[PDB]
């Protein structure tokens, strides 16, 4: 048993811990900045966690154990004087403008400039902004105004991707956060993830914006502007709406959608449903025809990057159906113009993502067919967030409202994809059925759900089993190759996402304080919202979707083959 007195106050605890962990499990207030994930800026640490331990002095709480008999002070004039200075030098580097910021209703910063009153010894007023923004990327962007160099984006992208592709630099003798060797982050390994982003306090990361691209489409007359989200912006934009965790707000999204003057609303889990159909009918081709083995997923561009700049030969390997992004988009300007007499020319898509690698996605030069795009915008969760709040749409009080149902229902398959282990489980419902003819009841593939890092099962699929495996996190896909896990057995059929949790933490998501993400699994309770609504859907096979049926039957025939093979695939050589 230790005893420590914290504020005059005594404690008992059989535990060990830092002094930063303890205070926050017993309501004892303790600010922090650059600790997160479970580390903090090694080099060059913040200080705002600092305590008084008496003997010793001023600590950092978020690295310092407790130990038996020690008396700390959280608030002693001396703690919040060095706190106070420590914030005033990072008010010295940085441009503090929160009125047109993008993070300005929940900056981290922000927060602690007004916990203790820190001023500036000189406002840092920058002349010229342009030698401190990057914006050459087409998923993220950089403004060195805001970096406080407290290095939990370098930290965030070592630990959930292992590329190290956010790294310290020292440009002109000071040292500053950017890719390798000041290059642009897309012509380096970066995945294009963004979870640099989410790990960032302030505003010196952000999405690469499309809001322009959106805002010109709306307003040109002769443009018929579609918009359709992911699956994981229903499950968490509410939280930028202080509506909290867990909420489905899909009905809210789509009244705010029609609110915003976009003219058709649809569904990216329409286009879930689309690679189901492509890439269920594609594994039991290659069952039929004993490999190529295995057969990876090719719809989280993060992870097509990684195969890309780490494993190209596995590329091949790839399904050659489109991510349902790309495969709603191609559909777009093709299927929809036949059923609506619109010009293809005239069609605008608009896709909303947890994600800013699907930015790139968008404008790979290839991924459109007839000079027409695919995908002409992709705005993030947050983006779509601000959309609603600058146009003064009262989200949380808005009447429900249904998708246009042509390219807008989705079975229960496509609304799990936004989970690790979604993908995988959607895929297996049809890929059954299609390989043994048969309509089976039991579909719940729970074996390949869940936060696990890398995950497996075996599947019977008429009369032999086959192995699956889900890698969760691009971290755990260079882990599954580098250990040779991948030898262990033969795979059939890998999903391989990302973001660690699947697209529901994605780097285009809500930014998330670090004290309620020690209080809540964000990546369980997101993902929860999309298992019940599969839970709760008639449909639950994205073969089975009605308007997708008719969509096929009319207009694209059989998946797999003739048109369908023709203009809703996508193969990469590099
Ligand atoms: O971003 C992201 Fe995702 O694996 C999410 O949510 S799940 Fe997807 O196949 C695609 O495209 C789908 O449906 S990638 C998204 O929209
Ligand atoms: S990053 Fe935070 S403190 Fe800095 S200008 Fe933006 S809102 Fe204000
Ligand atoms: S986008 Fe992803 S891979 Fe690139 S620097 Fe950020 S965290 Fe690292
Ligand atoms: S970009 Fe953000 S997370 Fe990275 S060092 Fe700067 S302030 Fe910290
Ligand atoms: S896991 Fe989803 S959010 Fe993350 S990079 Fe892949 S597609 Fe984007
Ligand atoms: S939060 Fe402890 S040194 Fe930064």
């Amino acid at each position: 048993m230790k005893t420590i007195i914290i504020n005059g106050v005594q404690f008992n605890t059989d535990e060990d811990t830092t002094i930063l962990k303890f205070a926050r499990d017993n309501n004892i207030d303790i600010s922090a900045l650059c600790f997160l994930n479970n580390c903090n800026n090694d080099i060059n640490k913040c200080e705002i966690c600092t305590v008084e331990v008496e003997g010793t002095g001023l600590v950092t709480a978020c690295d310092t154990l407790i130990e038996d008999g020690m008396i700390i002070n959280t608030n002693s004039d001396a703690v919040n004087e060095k706190i106070k200075s420590r914030i005033s030098q990072l008010l010295d580097i940085h441009e503090f403008k929160c009125g047109p910021c993008n993070r300005r209703e929940n900056c981290e910063f922000l927060k602690l400039v007004i916990k203790y009153k820190a001023r500036a010894s000189k406002p840092f007023l920058p002349k010229d902004k342009t030698e401190y923004v990057d914006e050459r990327s087409k998923s993220l962007t950089v403004d060195r105004t805001k970096c406080l160099l407290c290095g939990r984006c370098v930290n965030a992208c070592g630990k959930n991707t292992e590329t190290y592709a956010m790294k310290f630099l020292n440009k002109n003798g000071k040292t500053i956060i950017g890719a390798e060797d000041e290059k642009c982050f897309d012509d380096t390994n970066c995945l294009l993830c963004g979870q640099c982003i989410i790990a960032c306090p302030v505003a010196a990361l952000s999405e690469k914006s499309h809001m322009d691209r959106v805002k010109n489409a709306l307003n040109a007359p002769e443009k018929h502007v579609i918009v359709a989200m992911a699956p994981s912006v229903r499950a968490s934009i509410g939280e930028l709406f202080n509506m909290g965790f867990g909420v489905d707000v899909t009905g809210k999204i789509y009244t705010a959608l029609r609110q915003l003057g976009f003219d058709k609303i649809f569904d990216i889990n329409f286009g879930a449903d689309m690679t189901i159909m492509e890439e269920a009918t594609e594994l039991v081709q290659r069952i039929e025809n004993n490999g190529p083995f295995p057969m990876f997923t090719s719809c989280c561009p993060g992870w097509v990057r990684q195969a890309e700049n780490y494993y190209p030969e596995l590329l091949n390997n790839l399904s050659s159906a489109k991510s349902p992004q790309q495969i709603f988009g191609t559909a777009s300007k093709t299927y929809y113009p036949s059923i609506s007499g619109l010009d293809p020319k005239n069609v605008f898509t608009v896709t909303v993502m947890p994600c800013t690698s699907k930015k790139f996605e968008a404008d790979r030069p290839q991924m459109e067919k007839d000079g027409l795009r695919d995908i002409d915008a992709v705005i993030t969760t947050r983006e779509l967030a601000k959309m609603i709040k600058d146009a003064k749409i009262p989200f949380a009080k808005l009447e429900d409202s249904e998708a246009d149902p042509a390219m807008g229902e989705y079975s229960g398959a496509g609304a799990i994809f936004g989970a690790t282990g979604g993908v995988m489980e959607a895929a297996l419902r049809s890929a059954k059925d299609f390989a043994e003819n048969a309509e089976l009841e039991d579909i719940e593939y729970k074996q390949v759900r869940g936060l696990n890092g890398i995950k497996e099962a075996e599947v019977e699929i008429n009369n032999n089993k086959y192995n699956v495996a889900v890698i969760n996190g691009a971290s755990n896909l260079f882990k599954f190759m580098k250990s040779g896990m991948i030898n262990e057995k033969q795979y059939h059929f890998i999903e391989v996402m990302a973001c660690h949790g699947g697209c529901v933490n994605g780097g285009g998501q809500p930014h998330v304080n670090p004290k309620d993400l020690e209080k809540v699994d964000i990546k369980k309770v997101r993902a929860s919202v999309l298992y019940n609504q599969d839970e709760h859907l008639s449909k639950r096979k994205s073969h089975e979707n009605t308007a997708l049926v008719k969509m096929y039957q009319n207009y694209f025939g059989k998946p797999g083959e003739g048109r369908a093979h023709e203009i809703l695939h996508f193969k990469y050589k590099k």
